[PDB]
C-alpha cells in the first residue's frame, strides 16, 4: 500500500482538505483505488453529541453514523462510501485503548501513550486503509491522511508521534508527507519566517515534508519559493501554491499544472501499482470529466437565484452539504449559483412589526428567487415562515425542493392551505393531538435505506430524473413521519407520495401533481451528491429554476457523448 | 489554600515522590493539615488490572481501590488517608471527561484538549484538595502535587497546561514549583546543561520553579549551585540538593537544614493560615519525633536479620510496603535491619537436583535469620517452599509473620505437619475437594474491614502490642478464607485464631499458643504502616528476632516519655 | 535607572520602532529624561558601507557616524541627539569582544559567547543608558531598547541572553519588556496561534513580556485579547493593539488611550524619579504640543504638491529622513502633504524616444506640483533631469529647495542659463577641467558643524524663518562644493550665497534674490528635522508651496501662544 500525510502551519483555518481531497482526486485520475482519514484532534467521539450551531453540519455516512463534517468533503472529491472508522478523533482513540485497558488485552503491562497508544494509532491507520471504500470490493492502493489541528498542539501531540513511527512501519517509498503553510503578506511583502519556525516545529516531531503548500494571498514570488526551499528538505519545484482560482472545483487541475502529482508518481514509485487497462481509462475519463465540469463552471453564462430558508442561515457551515449539493447541480446546468440566505423566521407576520427592516430583506429575497429550498432544518423556531415560502410555490409555479422538515414543512402548508385545517401543525406541538399532522417513528432513523416508487407514477417529474430505475438508496436522520391516516387525503388532493419505504407505510418522497417542480423528500439528498454525478432532487431544482429540467431530463447535459 | 508542584528533570527515576512527601512532611512541621495528588502519566485507570511483576505492588487503600504503588510514600511520611481520587492518571481523567461528552454536560460544544479537558484537571486537584485526609475533619492547608513523568514528554504535555493555568486559577504567593533535575558528573566534573535544557523546557511550557532541585552523585559544588542559579530565576539558596544520605527518612532534616523551608514559609506566605494552639504544637512534636526515629537509625549498634521468603523476590518493588513496614519497625527497636531474600522456589525438595547451589544459598537464608517473613504473595507457585519455611519457624522456635498467603501457609503447615493430613493444600488446588484447607469467599474482600479479638486471649502477644484495644481496623485483598468447618480443630491443637471479623465466620489473625512469636493475619498490615506509627504485626517480628520483645510491649521504646 | 525592551514577533517588519520611540515620546510626556538604543543583528559595524539601495539611507548623526536608518525615528520622537554607539550590532560587538581578546584583556581565560560577549552587551547597554542625549546635561530616566530581527532567529540569539541576563544585573521593578506579535487574519477570523508559538520561544530564552502589543488589520476583538491573555502572563489589560489611525503621528495617543503608560507608571514604579517641577511641566507641554500637531492634521483641510526628483525615487525608504522632514513642516501649515516622486533621469529630452510614457508622466508631476524638492541624490546619474527640474523652478516662480546635491544642481543650472556656459557641470566630469562647476574637499565633510549668514543678507527669507539667529548648525555629507572663483560671479548674478563656514570659503547655503522661494543647502537639513520643531529650510518650502510663507515667518502657526 502507499499513504500521503498531509498536515501542518502557524494556524488552524490554512486550506487542509481541499489540498487533501483534491490531492486524492488526482490519486484517481492515475486510475488508483483511494480511501481517506480526517484525525481529528478534538475529544467527542461522534458529531452525534456535537448541535450544529460549532462544529456545524452532522455529516451522515452510509453506515449512519453522525461523523465530523469535512468527511463530505472526500466522498464529493473521489466518490467513494466512507464508515465511521474513517474518522479518527483523540475521544475516539482514548475510549479504544482504554477499553483494552480494563478488558486486561495489555496482559496486566502498564500502558503508556508511548507506545501502546502511539501503536493503537497506526494500527487503526492501516486497519482502516485495507476497506474497499471504491467502485469494486479492491483494498484501496492510496490512503490520503489529514492530521487536524496544528503541529505543536498539547492536542496534536499523539498523532505526529504515531505518524512518525509509521514512516517505518510502513517504509519511505511507499509514505509521504504534504505540510501546508503560511505565507502572510504585510507591507506588500511576502514573509516566509511562519513557514521556517512551523518547519522547526515539524522537524523537532520527526516527520519530514515531501512538499510544502502555501496559503497565501498572492501568486508566491520567485524569491519566495527559493527562500521556503533554501529552509526545507524540498526542491523549488515541491513549494506548491494554493492560489484564489475562480472556484474550489478548479484546485486538483491547479495542482496537476503546478506538477504536484508528476513528482507523487516518482516519491511513492506508483509504477509499482500492476492496473489493469480498465482502471487506467477509467482514470483518463475521471480527469476528461473534471475538465468537462470545470470548463461549464468558467463556460457559465447566466445565473440561477435560489432562496435558501432555514433557521439560524447566518450559520453557513451549518449548511455546508446543501451549499455543495447545488453547486454540483449548477454545474451540470451550466449556470452560476446565487444563493439567497433567509432566515426563515424573518419571514413571519410578527417580524413585520419587531424588526421590519430584516423582514423586507427577506421576503424580497423570497420574491426574486427562481426556486425555493427548504433544506431541512433543526428544531421548530423557523417553522412559520417556512410554510409562508412553501405557500409561495405552491400557489405561483416557482421551483420547490423541501428536504426533511422541508417534506414535513411541504405537507403542512399543503394541508393548512388546500384541505383547510388551520390548526395542523408539527408532531411537536404534542398537547394539539388531534391536529398532529406527524407521528413518531424511533425504530432516530438513520444511515442508508432504500426507497421505492409507487408502480403507477410514470407521469412524475423526480422519477425521470432517477433515470426509471425502480428504487433509490439515500441516507436519513428523522424521528418524525407524516400521519399515514392522512396520505389518502393528501393523494386524493394531489400531493401524491411518489416515493415510500419497504413497507410501504412511511412517506420518503412527495411531488405535487401538476406543478413545474414541486418536490418533497423525507431524506438528506445532499448527503450522496457528487461532483460528477449530482443528487438528482437537487438537480431538478436548479433545472427547473434555469427553466431546462425537461431538456436535463432528455440528456442534453451529460458529461461525454 | 496553598500548593507545590514537584516534576521536572531531563529523565524518569530522578528522585520526585523522597522530595515530595518530604517536602509535605516539613509541612506538618509547621503545624499544617498537609495533602498530596500524584498526577501520573500511564494510560491505566487504577492499579487493579497490572500485574505485580512490572509497575510493583498494588498499593491498597482505606477505601480499597487499588492505587498506584508510589501513594504509598505520602501515606508514611505525612501520616493521612488518601482516596482512590488522589491518583489522577491519564486514562483517569480521558475517562472523565469522555463520560461527560455523552451524557451532554458541554451543551453540545465541540470539546478540546484546551481548554476543556484542561480545566477538568484544574478541577480536578481543587475538588481533590478539599477532601479531609488528616488527623481531623478540616480541609488541608497545602497539598503536595506530584507531577510524573518528565516534562516534554508528549505524555505529560495535558498536565503541564493544567498546571500553567492553575498558577493563574490559583494565585502566586498560593503556588509555588519544586523542579527536580539532573547534576551527571563525567570525567569528576559536575555538568549543569541538563538542567538548562530542561529549564529551556520547563519555561516553553509556561511554569516557573520557584525551587531547583539536583540529583547528583555528590555534593553540588558552590560553582555547580551558581551556574545553575545564573541560568534560572531561583537565588542560590534555592538550589536545593538531596545527596547521599545514611538513609531516607533523614531527607526531611537534610531538606530543612539547606534551609528549603525558611523560603517555602515565605514564598507561600504562610503566616497567612491561622493555626491553633494545638497544631503549632503538634507540629514541633513530629518534628521532635522525627528527630528521635532518625536518631534510633544513627545510634543503631546491632542488626536484626529477618528472611522474607516469596514469589520472584527478585523484583523486589513487588514487596515495597513490606519492606517499609520492616523499617518503621526496626527504629522502633533502635536495630539495624537485614532482609534476606529468598525465592520460595528455591527451598523445594526438587531445587536440589535442578540447581543445586541457589537451593544451598536460600537455605542458609533461612537457616541464618533471627526471623521468618511470608509476605503475601501472589498465585501458588512458591506454596511448596514456603511451608517448609513455616515448618522451619514453627518447631525450632524462630519468630514468625504471615501475611495473607502467608496464613494460607501457616495453616496448611500447622495442618500438614501437627494434624498429619499430608494431602492439604490451597482452595487453589481446586479437584482435589475434600482436602482443600480453605473455601471461597468473593463477597474478592477489599478495604478497610474491623478485625474483633476473641475475648478470652488475654495470654496473646500480638493483642498485647495493640494496647489491650478491643478491635483493628485494616485493609484486605482475599478471595480464599480458612475452611470454617477445620477451625474448631485448629484451634483445640493451639493454633488459636485470636481475632475475627464481625460475623465470627472469617479467620482474620492465628497466634500459635506458647511459641516466643507465631504469628499471622489474612489482612496485609503493611499497608497501614506509618515511621511514628508502625504496624504492630511487624513490630512484633522485628522485637521478637532482637529477642526484645516483652519489653517493646511493656513500653522501654516508645518515642516520648 | 529604569529600561524598557520592545522586540518580538514571527516576523520581520510587525512595527517595532514606531512602538519603541512612541512609548519613548510618552515618557517624556510624564517629564522624564529620555534615551534610546537600537540592536541589530545585521554584522555591519556601520551603514558607511552600505549602499542606500538596500537597508535604506545612511542617516547622520551630530557626531557625523553614518549610522542605523532607524536611529532618526527616535530623534524625531523624543527629541534627542544619539550618539555612534546608540546602534548596537553584531558586528560591532564582535569586533568590540575580539579587540579585547588580542589585547588580552580577559587574562589569558577563554572567551566565550556566554557569559563574556553576554556581559559586553550589558556593559554596553548600561554604559550607553548613561550618556545625556536629553535637553540638559542629566543623565537619562528610561532608555528604550528596541531588539531587531526576531526573538528565535540564529542572529538574535546573542541579545537575547544577554538581556535575559540583564534582568537580574537590572532588577524587576526597573526593567520591563513590551513583545509585538502577529493576530493574521484569514476567512474573516483573528488567529492567536502565532502569538503563543512566538510567545513559547520567548519564554524559552528566558525573556517575559510586561505587555503584548499586536500588528493586525483590525481592531482585536474581545476574545482575541482574553485568548491572548490566557495563553501569556499579561492581564487583558496589556495587550496593546497599534491598528490602523490618520496618521503615524497619533500612534503615541493610541498607546495614551489604550492606558498604555498607566500600566507602565506602576510596573516601572515611576514615582521613584525624583523630577523637579520645571520637567513635570514641560512634560505636560510636550503632550499639548503633540495634541496640537495632531489636531494638525487631523483639521487639515487643503492640499501642498510637491514634486521630489531625484535618481531611483522607486526605493521609496532611500529618502525617508526627507519625507518625514516635509511631514513635520506640513503639519505646522495645517496643509496635507502630496509627494509626487519623479525619477530625474525621465525628465530627460533623450527619455522622450527611450520611454515617452514614463517622461510625459514625470512632467505633468513636474508641472503639477506646488513646489520643487531635488533631494540630495546618490551618483551622477539623475542629474541632467534635475537640470531641467531647477531650471522650471527658476524662471516661473515655483518655490524650490536644494539639498547637497540640489545646491550643487542649483548651481550648475543658474551658470547653464543665467551665465550661458552651457557646457559647465559637476566635477564628478573630471577630465573636462576648465569647466568644472565644483572643487573637491575632503578635509568626507560629515557631522554636526556651524553656518554662519552673511552680514547684510537682512532681506533673506531663509534667515528670517532662522528667527535672526547669527548661525546655525547641521549635519554634511559631501567631497565637493562650488568653486570659490566662481562664487562673486554668481553673488553678483543674484544668486546670493546667504551662509558659508567659519572660513568663509565654503558654500553652505544660497537664495536667490528677488524670487518667493528658492533656497538651496550643501547640508541635509533633514537630518534634524523633528515634529515640534521642524527643519526650517523644509519649512519654508511647504509654506510658500501653501502660498503662506510669510504668516509662518510672522508667527501665525506657532504651536502655543
Ligand atoms: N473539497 C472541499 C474542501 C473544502 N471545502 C470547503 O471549504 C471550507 C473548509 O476548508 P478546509 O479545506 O477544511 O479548510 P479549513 O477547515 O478552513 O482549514 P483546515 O486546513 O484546517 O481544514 C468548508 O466550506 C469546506 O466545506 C469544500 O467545499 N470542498
Ligand atoms: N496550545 C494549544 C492550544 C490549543 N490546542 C487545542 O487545539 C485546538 C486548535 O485550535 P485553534 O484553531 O488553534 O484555536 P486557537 O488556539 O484559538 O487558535 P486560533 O486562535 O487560531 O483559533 C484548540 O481548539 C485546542 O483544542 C492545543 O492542542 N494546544
Ligand atoms: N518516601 C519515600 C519515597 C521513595 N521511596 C522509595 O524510593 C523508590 C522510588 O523513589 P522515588 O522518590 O519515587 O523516585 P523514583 O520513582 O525512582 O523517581 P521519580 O522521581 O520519578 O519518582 C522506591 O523504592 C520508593 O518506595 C520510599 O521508600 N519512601
Ligand atoms: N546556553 C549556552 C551556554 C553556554 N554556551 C557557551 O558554550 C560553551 C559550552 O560549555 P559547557 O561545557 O556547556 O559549559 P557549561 O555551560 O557550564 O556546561 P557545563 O556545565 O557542562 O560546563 C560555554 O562555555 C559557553 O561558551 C552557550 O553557547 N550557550
Ligand atoms: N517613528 C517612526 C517609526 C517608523 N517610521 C517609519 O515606518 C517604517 C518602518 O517602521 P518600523 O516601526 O521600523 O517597522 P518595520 O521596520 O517595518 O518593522 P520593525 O518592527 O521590524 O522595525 C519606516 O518608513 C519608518 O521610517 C516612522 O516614520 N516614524
Ligand atoms: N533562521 C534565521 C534566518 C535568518 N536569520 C537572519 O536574521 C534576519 C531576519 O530577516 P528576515 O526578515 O527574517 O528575513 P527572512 O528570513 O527572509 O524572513 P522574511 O522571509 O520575513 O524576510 C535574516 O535577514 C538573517 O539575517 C537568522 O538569524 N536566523
Amino acid at each position: 500500500m502507499k499513504y500521503v500525510v498531509v498536515s501542518g502551519g502557524v494556524i488552524s483555518g490554512i486550506g487542509k482538505g481541499v489540498l487533501a481531497s483534491s490531492t486524492g482526486m488526482l490519486m484517481k485520475t492515475l486510475g488508483l483505488k483511494v480511501t481517506s482519514i480526517k484525525i481529528d484532534p478534538y475529544m467527542n467521539i461522534d458529531a452525534g453529541t456535537m448541535s450544529p450551531l460549532e462544529h456545524g453540519e452532522c455529516f451522515v455516512l452510509d453506515d449512519g453514523g453522525e461523523t465530523d463534517l469535512d468527511l463530505g468533503n472526500y466522498e464529493r472529491y473521489l466518490g467513494v462510501t466512507l464508515t465511521k472508522d474513517h474518522n479518527i478523533t483523540t475521544g475516539k482513540i482514548y475510549s479504544h485503548v482504554i477499553a483494552k485497558e480494563r478488558k486486561g488485552d495489555y496482559l496486566g503491562k502498564t500502558v503508556q501513550i508511548v507506545p501502546h497508544l502511539t501503536n493503537a494509532i497506526q494500527d487503526w491507520i492501516e486497519r482502516v486503509a485495507k476497506i474497499p471504500v471504491d467502485d469494486t470490493g479492491m483494498e484501496p492502493d492510496v490512503c490520503i491522511i489529514e492530521l487536524g489541528g496544528t503541529v505543536g498542539d498539547i492536542e496534536s501531540a499523539p498523532f505526529v508521534e504515531a505518524l512518525r513511527q509509521f514512516q517505518f512501519k510502513v517504509g519511505k517509498e511507499n509514505f509521504a508527507l504534504i505540510h501546508v503553510s503560511l505565507v502572510p503578506v504585510i507591507h506588500g511583502e511576502q514573509k516566509t519566517k511562519p513557514t521556517q519556525a512551523a518547519i522547526k516545529g515539524l522537524r523537532s516531531l520527526g516527520l519530514v515534508p515531501d512538499m510544502i503548500a502555501c496559503r497565501c494571498s498572492e501568486t508566491l514570488d520567485k524569491p519566495t519559493i527559493d527562500k521556503i526551499a533554501m529552509f526545507c528538505h524540498v526542491g523549488p519545484e515541491q513549494v506548491v501554491n494554493v492560489h484564489d482560482v475562480n472556484s474550489t472545483y478548479h484546485v486538483p487541475l491547479l495542482l496537476l499544472e503546478q506538477k504536484m502529482i508528476d513528482y507523487l508518481h516518482a516519491r511513492l514509485k506508483l509504477d509499482e501499482i500492476s492496473l489493469t487497462e480498465e482502471e487506467k481509462q477509467r482514470g483518463l475519463e475521471l480527469l476528461s470529466k473534471w475538465k468537462a465540469t470545470t470548463g461549464n463552471f468558467d463556460e457559465s453564462m447566466e445565473t440561477v437565484k435560489i432562496a435558501l430558508v432555514g433557521k439560524y442561515t447566518n450559520l453557513k457551515d451549518s449548511y455546508l452539504s446543501v451549499i455543495k449539493a447545488l453547486e454540483h447541480s449548477s454545474m451540470k446546468c451550466r449556470r452560476k449559483l446565487d444563493i439567497k440566505w433567509v432566515e426563515a423566521t424573518d419571514l413571519e407576520p410578527e417580524a413585520q412589526e419587531s424588526n421590519k427592516t430584516k423582514f423586507h430583506e427577506a421576503w424580497n429575497m423570497v420574491s426574486t428567487a427562481d426556486g425555493i429550498l427548504i433544506p431541512g432544518g433543526f428544531g421548530v423556531r423557523g417553522t412559520e415562515g417556512m410554510v409562508l415560502a412553501a405557500r409561495w410555490a405552491r400557489e405561483n409555479h416557482i421551483p420547490f425542493l423541501g428536504v426533511c422538515l422541508g417534506l414535513q414543512i411541504a405537507t403542512i402548508e399543503f394541508t393548512r392551505s388546500v384541505l383547510g385545517r388551520k390548526d395542523s401543525h408539527s408532531a411537536e406541538f404534542y398537547p394539539d393531538i388531534d391536529e398532529k399532522n406527524h407521528v413518531v417513528v424511533f425504530m432516530m432513523r438513520l444511515g442508508l435505506r432504500p426507497t421505492f416508487f409507487q408502480n403507477e407514477t410514470e407521469w412524475s417529474q423526480i422519477k425521470k430524473l432517477y433515470g426509471d430505475v425502480s428504487e433509490v438508496h439515500e441516507r436519513h436522520r428523522h424521528r418524525y413521519e407524516i400521519n399515514p391516516k392522512m396520505v389518502d387525503e393528501l393523494e386524493n388532493n394531489g400531493l401524491i407520495f411518489v416515493g415510500k419505504d419497504d413497507t410501504g407505510k412511511r412517506c420518503e418522497i412527495l411531488e405535487l401533481k401538476n406543478h413545474p417542480y414541486y418536490i418533497a423528500t423525507q431524506y438528506h439528498p445532499e448527503y450522496t451528491s457528487k461532483v460528477l454525478d449530482p443528487s438528482k432532487p437537487f438537480l431538478g431544482l436548479v433545472a427547473a429554476s434555469a427553466g431546462i429540467l425537461q431538456d436535463v431530463i432528455e440528456g442534453k447535459y451529460d458529461l461525454e457523448a
